[PDB]
């Protein structure tokens, strides 16, 4: 019965995931540091994202990828709810996984790889069904699903930004403009539908997007293009939140 609401919602969602945020942890109990454990070898890594019956795991290059292909391909990991405790209580059982597949990034000089483990057997159903919740949500496009970062002192502060300055362009001129809030899927910026390319200085980062909403200076709110956000913007607001 939830065992066959969480099959449906597998077969709906191929291929559909959901990033992490603060709130999404704190809705689904789970902390979003994780163990994988490959015989005796073990390393600790970061949720990305998560699926109906798989999850996006990022580690440091040269750890988890290697090893798990000396075991061909196989590991465990143990997902633990959303608290700092060390009870036992506090952790579900190490679960059987697969890699299904590995990509390879760089971040601050350092080099990373973003690995997508399928459960061997069911994740925990508690977990399960409110993912597939939020997949709900997230194809119904109705509200949000994830908070959006206010730029303040203290955000500025944890964001590998320098400041709120931004660059807006469109019908061939680039603005200045103010960053208000950013989120994985968009931006608030003051200045003084359109297509239009949102920048910043970054180790200038460029995001196509669109606008979506304008009130009177001017606060334009912004989607980025779906498919096109770029990997490095993704791991900026993804770092925020770790
Ligand atoms: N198309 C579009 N327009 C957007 C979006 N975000 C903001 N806006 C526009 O900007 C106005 C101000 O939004 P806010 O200051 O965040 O203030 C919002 C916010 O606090 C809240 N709100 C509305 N929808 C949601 C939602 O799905 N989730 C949450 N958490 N708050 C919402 O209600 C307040 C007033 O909402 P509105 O009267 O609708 O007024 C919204 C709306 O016209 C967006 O993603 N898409
Ligand atoms: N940081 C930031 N991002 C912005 C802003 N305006 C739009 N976006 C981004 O653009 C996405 C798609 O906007 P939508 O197509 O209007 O699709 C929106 C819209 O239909 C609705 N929605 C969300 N918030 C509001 C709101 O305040 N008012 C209204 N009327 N609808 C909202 O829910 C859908 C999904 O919202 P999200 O998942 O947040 O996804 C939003 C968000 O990622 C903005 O002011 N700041
Ligand atoms: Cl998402």
């Amino acid at each position: 019965l939830l065992s066959r609401k969480i099959r449906d919602y597998g077969a709906k969602y191929r291929g559909k995931e959901i990033k992490m945020s603060t709130e999404i942890n704190s809705f689904l109990n789970l902390r979003n540091t994780i163990e994988m454990r490959i015989g005796s070898y073990t390393a600790f890594g970061v949720i990305y994202s998560i699926s109906m019956d798989s999850l996006k795991l990022i580690f440091q290059e040269d750890t988890v990828l290697p090893a798990l292909a000396k075991n061909k391909n196989l590991g465990s990991i143990q997902l633990k709810k959303n608290s700092d405790s060390k009870s036992s209580a506090a952790f579900f059982p190490f679960l059987s996984v697969k890699l299904l597949s590995a990509s390879a990034y760089s971040s601050l000089n350092k080099e990373y790889n973003l690995l997508t483990l399928e459960f061997l057997s069911p994740a925990p159903e508690e977990i399960a069904i409110k993912v597939g919740k939020l997949l709900d949500l997230k194809l119904g496009q109705n509200q949000r699903i994830h908070e959006r970062i206010i730029i303040d002192k203290d955000s500025i502060r944890k964001l590998k930004i320098d400041s709120d300055k931004a660059f807006i362009k469109f019908n061939g001129a680039k603005h200045k403009c103010l960053i208000k809030d950013l989120s994985y899927g968009g931006a608030l910026v003051i200045s003084s539908a359109i297509d239009l390319i949102f920048s910043f200085e970054f180790i200038e980062i460029f995001i196509e997007g669109k606008s979506k909403s304008l009130s009177v200076v001017f606060a334009l709110g912004i989607a980025f293009d779906e498919d096109k956000i770029p990997l490095e913007y993704t791991m900026l607001i993804h770092d925020y939140f770790n």
